């Protein structure tokens, strides 16, 4: 049904999601000089120590690393959130250029990919029932930009041509997410949505301010990879971000300066 193409893309997904036209959509550009410096927002806390990686899996729209979610693991608390969120997947965002890729821009400035870390609020028991909640969820988005390699990301990059068509999944056990962040946890938060259907507003955004660097070869890679299924006319996995969504009445609120 819906994708990234001309007939299925972007434009097109409010005629089955009509949450697409909401008042919360995400991603959004952050204009850094309205956004609100919080005094009162805490230091994200991000403690992934104990994360147990399982899988990737080609899903049709991006790769995904899932994680065992059934005990408190890889969590994330702090900053604007109010209880523990555990980790269950991280996935990308990215471009056919190097110079587009991101779903948040920040000044309009468009990154080459964007890395999502999505966490579900443990006070709804498991990730499809925090879903369906208005603080269901807190992504933690990460900009990638072309420069210097990322030598945490290698071991991602190395398993795509084992994953090349949609619904190959490879073992991708011990797999350090604490390798894919910047120094800084820095961060500007608002309230949002899925930026794929179904587009829930279900998300607590957390966007850091400092990218990662990447190496120009470790993205060539991630555009190697297909929307389509094997056996299917081939489809390279690219421009598979949502654009800009009106910030409408929201504020975006940054940890600093
Ligand atoms: C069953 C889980 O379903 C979904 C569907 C859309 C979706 N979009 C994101 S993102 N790009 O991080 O806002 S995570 C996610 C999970
Ligand atoms: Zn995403």
């Amino acid at each position: 049904h819906w994708g990234y193409g001309k007939h299925n893309g972007p434009e097109h997904w409010h005629k089955d999601f009509p949450i697409a036209k909401g008042e919360r959509q995400s991603p959004v550009d952050i204009d850094t000089h309205t956004a609100k410096y919080d005094p009162s927002l805490k230091p994200l806390s991000v403690s992934y120590d104990q994360a147990t990686s399982l899988r990737i899996l080609n899903n049709g729209h991006t790769f995904q690393v899932e994680f065992d979610d059934s005990q408190d693991k890889a969590v994330l608390k702090g900053g604007p959130l109010d209880g523990t969120y555990r980790l269950i997947q991280f996935h990308f965002h990215w471009g056919s250029l190097d110079g587009q890729g991101s779903e948040h821009t920040v000044d309009k400035k468009k990154y080459a990919a964007e890395l999502h870390l999505v966490h579900w609020n443990t006070k709804y028991g498991d990730y499809g029932k925090a879903q369906q909640q208005p603080d269901g969820l807190a992504v933690l988005g990460i900009f990638l930009k072309v420069g210097s390699a990322k030598p945490g990301l290698q071991k991602v990059v190395d398993v795509l041509d084992s994953i090349k068509t949609k619904g190959k999944s490879a073992d991708f056990t011990n797999f350090d997410p604490r390798g894919l962040l910047p120094e800084s946890l820095d961060y500007w938060t608002y309230p949002g949505s899925l930026t794929t259907p179904p587009l829930t507003e279900c998300v607590t955004w957390i966007v850091l301010k400092e990218p990662i660097s990447v190496s120009s070869e470790q993205v060539l890679k991630f555009r190697k990879l297909n929307f389509n299924g094997e056996g299917e006319p081939e489809e390279l996995m690219v421009d598979n971000w949502r654009p800009a969504q009106p910030l409408k009445n929201r504020q975006i609120k940054a940890s600093f300066k």
